[PDB]
């Protein structure tokens, strides 16, 4: 069974060979990727666990994973605890680990590739507090090399002590400014505007996060199965005296085209290989930097790996956003019609799986489907449509109980059969357009009470996002408070935040803004975010109800701007599941409103392509989309 | 008074000592400045609280908060000076508004402007020496002024006395060892903590005092020395002569020496400033911390930080709740006197020969009335017609109006040992306009919503901002300032520590006291204002979360006479009855107990506005 017991008893001769005390694994990879490929996955391979988020501290004793609580189901189902010990880390929980690892040994070691700068400190901030009569010695291990080592040495490794792919030789492609509404060289230039106004302590700025990357280069690339990015570091060297000194991509070359380099070179970027960022960094660069108001050698991103981050001396090297994570928050206006074509391309496509999945409902046939086969079928119809690229992440399919888990992995031996219930699908797609985020729950049995009431619990908030009108100074928390209020005087919360922001055809999770609980701001016009309350009654069922949609300027009065959103996402809800001793004649009258702009922006494109579509479905569509009694 | 005058004969001192920055300030960063404290308004003639006066060749600039434009407008002359106004999106406008030896009040300005202001000009232009002027000899070269520039008047000779135990539920004694506890476990980088701020040595040793008119406070420094484990000393700076014999006896028993006053910045460079990647800061001082202390520091040695005072009054303990009920209680009477008085004097039209100051005689009149009450809280806000669309609004004697049957907004509170009680009530003693009662009703749905708001505990105080300002934000209104603030017991009305308004938030915390105050004002026309005080309670514990909500300070109830009936929900209308037959309950045996001060006419009064809406 792909022994734990024995690779991690194999572990441990590895280590003590090395005279390493204690080894920590964390699920990441170098540009702190959401979703990591197979060559970064350590854990999985030691502990069989192959949720996303997991950290493994690996020691004489039994080792110690730590995972979040919305994995401790997975985990529980997954690790076998006689081997592994399993923490779990709550809202509450969360510094628990470095208080374990503080309490245990005179030698740690960190992956440099797969540890984040940020629990680093943390950790090593915890031992100074821990033992402030011990010293720590901080050293980059250069392959495999240990031999140059009162003291706690801190090691950061080059090569990861657990080895292990398929590859991708798949070329790069321009994402044309048809899509983006803005060239390379603009966006260029506009880091360069930061660069002379915003940031002044700072001329060199390093880009490790690869949507950054990609957006600013107008790139797109096959490196990452659910996001279009591609491997690359990007260095912006500047010089005050008022431009770039040198601008150098670091990528894998095999996969650059022969007009890639035409817009490469005409903005004067140099080319160097992806593993040359270190001996770069090292060799060339800080050597050439000259030793009351602070000047930094460079800045990096909060999450910077910690390999990047050793090569400096840290009170050097300034930890914030770049300058790209505001400037692609706010979409331009060619970016959000395309972000409109692409829900319409999204809307017809969900209108097939579900009008599918009706036509199997009445046959009863939907009920010899699986969990994986309504999963495979929504991705295909996705597929089928003009400028789709790939699925947005992994479609979530729940049928009944599985609804009430938020992470829900379908594994082969967890795959449902689907049931007469709840049924939730959380699913979006990467488009040459954007990318595309929705949930929709509906229910193929006969609704009980209480799943109409929950539905209509989470609806209401979710209508109210949808609509509301607040002063451009609202905090965006605020936001996320309307959309939990109604579960509230239920005494109900979910575990999640109310909206992500979200990348053009980069990543479906963007930062720059936010509808959550902790952390806030106003928000800005044209951010796109989802919009997603939801609740999940464990063992029971569960619900989610998404859109995307983008801040508007409502209204402009005398003393102050008020703002809105507009809708993204184009598909209707499920009438099911409403309760209507819970819904206001105002929010029928915006479920109305909402549902025939549906049949209107849909219906036509239907109608044009009837060998894709027919009758059957048009009725369908037409059915859903009818105007709600209001008496 | 001539302006032109003072301000060319400010012009004879600057000269000789070869811009000047006044703000309207105390070294203890109060809201309320006493009479010592004001320069601005000897210069411009503007006697308006929020103030900076940028004072050079050409013609000066003030600044003053936008709540203060109106009064700034027709007191200022502006071909003098020149009036800038700060929102809530200019707030940096006056750093980069605002040259060779610049110098600044040492005593009346913070480190905050101080801070902000050499970094901004730094930003560009690359450099500065900064040095501290005594007895103003300036021969020996930013400057820092020990003596202003810009002082005959009066003294309080009132004596200290101690806030008695069954009021604050904790000892003095009690407070220290909490401070001592946060030294040890909480701030471990700094040995020495000095407090500056006037209502936190007030709360620490439970004592009161007269040096202020709206505040029952001190003038006071308190300066603790800690020692790896325990206070090495803890040194009281106070006006001696203020202090009573059994007084001194509290503060010895917790083993503290009293100084005087004017020994804080001789004690400080003196005697204990010569003493003591991983950092340890030589003392802690809170953000708003005068310069002249300040200076007697480097900047690399001092922490700026809320004192952990700031977090230990924020959060009142069950005994100080109960009090402050009490405290409603009486001033529910106080505000059913008041009242009753308008209505009786509105039924024989001798309400309309009244004066907004006549009327604001009158409620701290029945006020003084109340067991335990020491003076208000803060300037009552009686504000008739149009004057009531003014949020700032301060009855002068020239701007002294006649009550009219229009709005009428009143905003008022006093200080008991009890605590402190801000409340405000709009009314009307005219027949009121659908769109008085539109605007009236638009703001009563936040605040009513405010009042049962159910949240889990972790929400950010800025979401319930918003859910008071939401039906305004529908018809595209808004009110210039914060929902509310935290309130003090028998301290500042207004409290640091905790609010809820638009830009700064927190998730709230069980016994916080805080104000509920939405309102709209109409320029010219009319204005509303409802304000509560409530406290946080728990709701409902679950599984995986905390539910938190308030339970009602204030018992007075609204105004019928104002209420749109299309635009109140059922729930809204049930809530209201539930409120006010409560207030029934609660006042109704005690305005009987005592006929001879609570008329029958004022308990069939207190009845009828207690009587619950048809529905
Ligand atoms: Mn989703
Ligand atoms: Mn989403
Ligand atoms: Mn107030
Ligand atoms: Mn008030």
């Amino acid at each position: 069974d792909n022994n734990p017991a024995a690779r991690l008893e194999e572990l441990r001769t590895i280590m003590k060979k090395n005279k390493i005390d204690v080894y920590i694994l964390i699920n990441s990879d170098e540009h702190n990727s959401e979703i990591i490929n197979e060559k970064d996955k350590k854990i999985v391979k030691i502990t069989n666990y192959s949720g996303a988020d997991g950290i493994l501290i690996v020691t004489k004793d039994k080792p110690i994973l730590y995972v979040n609580a919305l994995y401790e189901l997975q985990a529980m189902n997954e690790l076998d605890q006689n081997l592994f010990t399993l923490r779990i880390s709550r809202i509450d929980n969360r510094d628990e680990i470095f208080e374990t690892i503080s309490s245990l040994f005179n030698t740690i070691a960190f992956d440099g590739k797969n540890t984040s700068v940020v629990f680093y400190e943390k950790l090593r901030k915890a031992l100074l507090n821990a033992y402030p009569k011990k010293k720590i010695v901080e050293k980059i291990i250069y392959n495999n090399n240990f031999d140059d080592v009162n003291v706690l040495n801190f090691l950061v490794l080059e090569k990861s002590l657990v080895e292990i792919y398929p590859v991708n030789n798949k070329t790069l492609y321009i994402h044309d400014r048809k899509y983006n509404g803005a060239c390379a060289g603009e966006k260029i230039d506009k880091l360069k505007q930061s660069l002379m106004y915003d940031i002044k302590n700072v001329d060199n700025l390093l880009l490790s996060e690869l949507d950054e990357i990609a957006y600013l280069l107008n790139l797109r690339g096959y490196d990452y199965q659910y996001s279009p990015l591609f491997y690359s570091y990007l260095l912006f060297q500047f010089d005050r005296e008022q431009d770039f000194s040198k601008i150098v991509f670091f990528t894998t070359v095999k996969n650059l085209p022969a007009d890639v380099k035409n817009l490469l070179e005409i903005n004067k970027v140099i080319v160097k290989e992806y593993e040359e960022i270190v001996p770069y960094l090292r060799d060339v660069v800080i050597p050439s930097i000259p030793k009351d108001f602070k000047k930094y050698d460079i800045s990096l991103s909060p999450y910077i790996n910690l390999m990047i981050y050793k090569l400096f001396d840290r009170k050097n090297v300034l930890l914030q956003n770049s300058p790209v994570v505001k400037m692609k928050a706010v979409k331009n206006d060619v970016e959000i019609d395309n972000m409109k074509q692409a829900h319409i391309l999204d809307g017809l496509a969900l209108l097939q799986f579900f009008h599918w999945c009706e036509q199997k409902r009445k046959t009863k046939e939907l009920f010899n489907e699986t969990e994986m086969s309504l999963r495979h079928k929504v991705d295909y119809f996705r597929s089928t449509k003009k400028n789709f690229i790939f699925p947005s992440f992994s479609t979530i399919s729940a049928s009944g109980p599985n609804a009430a888990v938020i992470h829900y992995e379908c594994t082969d031996k967890t795959n449902a059969t689907i049931k007469p219930a709840i049924y939730l699908l959380d699913s979006g797609g990467q488009y040459l357009h954007g990318t595309t985020d929705v949930t929709r729950t509906t229910h193929f049995g006969e609704p009980t009470a209480e799943e109409k009431r929950i539905y209509t619990l989470v609806l209401k908030g979710h209508l109210r996002l949808r609509k509301v009108i607040f002063a451009s100074y609202t905090n965006s928390s605020a936001l996320d408070f309307i959309a939990r209020e109604n579960l509230f005087n239920n005494f109900m919360d979910y575990n999640h935040g109310t909206g992500h922001g979200v990348g053009l055809t980069l990543n479906v999770h963007e930062g720059g803004c936010s509808i959550g609980p902790v952390g806030g701001a106003p928000l800005k016009k044209n951010m796109v975010l989802s919009n997603e309350p939801g609740y999940y009654m464990k063992d029971k069922f569960g619900v989610r109800i998404e859109n995307m949609q983008y801040v508007i300027s409502k209204e402009i009065t005398d003393t102050t701007e008020y703002l809105s959103f507009d809708d993204l996402t184009m598909y209707p809800y499920e009438k099911k599941l409403l309760d209507f001793s819970l819904l206001t004649n105002q929010e029928i009258k915006e479920l109305n409103e909402y549902h025939t702009t549906i049949r209107n922006t849909l219906l036509p494109l239907v109608k044009q392509s009837p060998q894709e579509y027919g009758e059957s479905v048009e009725k369908y569509l037409i059915e859903i989309t009818e105007p709600i009694a209001i008496h």
